């Protein structure tokens, strides 16, 4: 009978695992991690809808009036239509690291009426726990966190835990967005989206969890046309062989079919270059082929 | 800062002026009056958005849960997403007429939490007011109407007044719908929509502040294809002469362009038959041109 919907923040200095945490929270089988300097004007970074709950994830602790009108334009709603406020904040930090950049973010939060969760990422990396406890005690000394939760974004350590608090903070309200609305309407996202389907379609029963599509390059040329470079990141090594398939079949197909739509959708032929890769890093041979 | 949005009803027995009153409220220059005896599952009949206010006009006094689930689907929202309730009701009646149908509607209303405005339509068409006063006093005995207001079907007598009470009844809330959302996603509406553009594109606003498009026919054949019949309705006579244009050029163009998008925007071919008409009834020649095919 009742539904809940609200905005939630995910802040932290760059390269802390924010994007990885977001994808785990969005709960999509095949995710789409973009690398944009092109900061949205609405700051929406993803929307998780499930049952009566709709959490709208933003990358700002507080939503400006400017950001409120932009969210409305995104929804094609009157600029005057009411938009709430951030109800929770997930402050992500990296293990035992603490730069003036981490403080910069922390400084912007404390000065708010929104509760904040400290998400300590890559906590397993710190092989010297003798660094951890002292650190965590120093962190908690920075402000009153609603909670301090250590996570592994690539394992989903305490993502369910953060998922639960997040929902507890969704105010009673009607959803602002239709279920599968797109906040990224760029061609670059359209591209990632076509690859995503081809993987889902062609991998079939062999699709593993945690796959991530991403456009490393989308451009035109001095000779004209659309140069698109797809990056299909996977968790394991053997998984990488799946996406590639027998003789290179599966990755061949996914690429022709994906290129097809990229052309049917966009209005220009595209030279699509699809690269499978394990998130832990390229391999020797791969690093070689990546230079050819 | 604040914003308001809520559902409002427009009830009444058929052929009373509900559709005309609605278009007047929607405030659109060129309106699109359907005739869909096919009743929606969401019951949305139109949405008036302006500034922070968004009134969602339905054709049911009260929204059933089923009618709520359908509204969400229309918006492509989770079935669970909250939908409010009818905050006001416009019960339109025809002049001095009162059938068991008028009563049927009024009975459903009597029992409800929704304030209801009595809209007396075609009031200027009553043969003798000596029928009106006794009637009204008898209507106002049926229940406590928030207000009793007489309106003119095509003049928009007190449409502003009904508009102003309607907005007063919009609860504080966020707009459920994007500004220009379409509640009718049928091809029949897509057609009406194309003629609207062509009128707006070619008439160039020289246009009658009250034109009304309408698909009088949209079908297939025993021989196959798409038989579409457009009905462009205007107020005055010269207006009709405007839409037709010199040598019949304007109406010729509006139809080739309209037929085109209907050709493309739909997958197959269309036999578009566009007919201009004054709402006050056809003419002799026209009736002659119509009475054949």
């Amino acid at each position: 009978d009742k539904s809940y919907c609200g905005f939630i923040a995910i802040v932290g200095r760059p390269n802390v695992g924010k994007s990885t945490l977001l994808n785990k929270l969005l709960g999509q089988k095949i995710s789409i991690t973009s690398r944009k300097a092109q900061t949205t004007r609405h700051r929406i970074v993803g929307i998780h809808t499930e049952g009566a709950y709709q959490a709208i994830y933003v990358d700002t602790p507080g939503l400006h009036m400017e950001e409120k009108r932009a969210i409305n334009r995104l929804m094609n709603k009157a600029a005057s239509s009411s938009i709430g406020d951030v109800e929770l904040v997930i402050f992500v930090v990296e293990g035992t690291r603490w730069t003036p950049d981490d403080e910069m973010v922390l400084n912007k939060l404390r000065e708010g009426k929104a509760p904040v969760i400290l998400a300590v990422n890559k906590v397993d990396n710190v092989q010297e726990k003798a660094d951890l406890l002292p650190h965590l005690q120093f962190l908690a000394s920075q402000m009153n966190f609603l909670d301090i939760v250590p996570i592994s974004a690539e394992t989903g350590l305490n993502v369910d835990t953060i998922a639960a608090i997040v929902r507890k903070h969704l105010p009673e309200a009607t959803h602002h967005f239709p279920e599968d609305y797109i906040t990224d309407r760029s061609q670059r996202f359209m591209a990632s989206e076509i690859i995503r389907e081809k993987l889902m379609r062609f991998l079939g029963a062999e699709l593993p969890y945690s796959v991530t599509v991403e456009i490393e390059r989308f451009v035109s040329n001095e000779r004209g046309g659309y140069d698109i470079n797809g990056l299909i990141l996977v968790e394991r090594e053997g998984q990488k062989k799946m996406v590639i398939g027998n003789k290179g079949a599966k990755i061949k197909t996914i690429g022709i079919e994906a290129r097809k739509d990229m052309q049917e959708m966009f209005e220009a032929p595209v030279h699509l270059e699809l690269w499978v890769k394990v998130k832990s890093g390229w391999a020797d041979d791969e690093r070689a082929l990546r230079s050819l």
